[PDB]
């Protein structure tokens, strides 16, 4: 259940900016790590009581 | 530019699993952490000699 | 019999290069190419009373 | 550099077709010669909007 | 230029019957096996005045 | 069963070097001096203790 | 550390039998059988007071 | 026949894990239970169309 990413506009990335192939559990781990990054959001909004995700409640900065 | 996240799944995931709405700029900031780590990936690879980015060089475990 | 280009070679000029895949196809017509290409050069030495091919008799100025 | 054309298999098509040597220059012209005609070649198949360089993309009907 | 053996199918039989791998170079060999089939059974055909290469004119007596 | 060589290919040679037509059954009859030239291979490959039948396994002095 | 399956023996049988390859992640989950299939042992040895894992301690009746 | 164990290992982690021997014919059934997971491993692999026993064709969860 679930796909979150956009499969064919990451390959277009990956060989555009790469100049590689993808294969199709990447695909996968990027969609776990979209999984986690809004379970997160969620938790970091709640802890704010609001009931939007923002796009502050995403945190990459251990990016 | 490029939305690399299906935004619909994102926001039926949050309103399903945290009841809350997603921000339109929650998207972007999702769809850019989605970039780094295809980016990060595609060095991986080349460190490793390899011409395809796989799940092995997708490293979320500071997620 | 005989293929005259080097395959692998000729792939990775295309792939660095113009960023693109190589048809096997495309392989055979370049080794015929290169056959023709000898054969005029043989010409081109005899007509010249020479025992050797040199570049001067590989005539590409319709290219 | 790089050399794109089997130099034994073409000195021994020259010499048993011809009964000549073949320069040392004569491989390397050869191998330009390929260059170019695979550089048209991924011209031709971007204009077709193709990804592959193919058969069709190798024109030699002027050698 | 004419490769006249169908490579897939040589190495299956070669992997079926045998449980072996198969050389590139062995598809080259035979090949040329058939290079001279043919052409021995076009002078077999000719030495009978005939204009059609049969099963009879391919001679393997030394099989 | 199983056709192992190139048919358009041994028809060609055939029509290009003796004028003549080929037979149905010549390409069968081909076909098995293949299977025979590759089942020796594999005798000749194994006893030299190889799992690879290689060029040298080949032996066409005969035809 | 510890791989403790003969790796050689281990493609062998499954070449031989099987007809087939193996990869080399397939070696490491053999040796986690054996792995697991020791510490029952020790287990079922223990449970009985005795000092030596016996074939009886070796529980295979889930195969 | 054929010991697909490495038996010194197997004795070690014996001992050291619980401090045991080790039968002789412990090492005959650890090695009859390769025999068997490798034989179902070929059939799980032609079962997907495979040629080459892999990781997911060793299933160990009952163990």
């Amino acid at each position: 259940a679930e796909v979150l990413v956009v499969t064919s506009k990451v390959k277009k990335l990956i060989k555009e900016k790469g100049q590689m192939n993808t294969s199709a559990e990447t695909i996968d781990v990027l969609s776990k790590a979209i999984e986690q990054l809004c379970l997160k959001g969620v938790e970091s909004a709640k802890a704010d009581g609001r009931k939007t995700v923002m796009a502050r409640d995403i945190v990459i900065d251990h990016l």
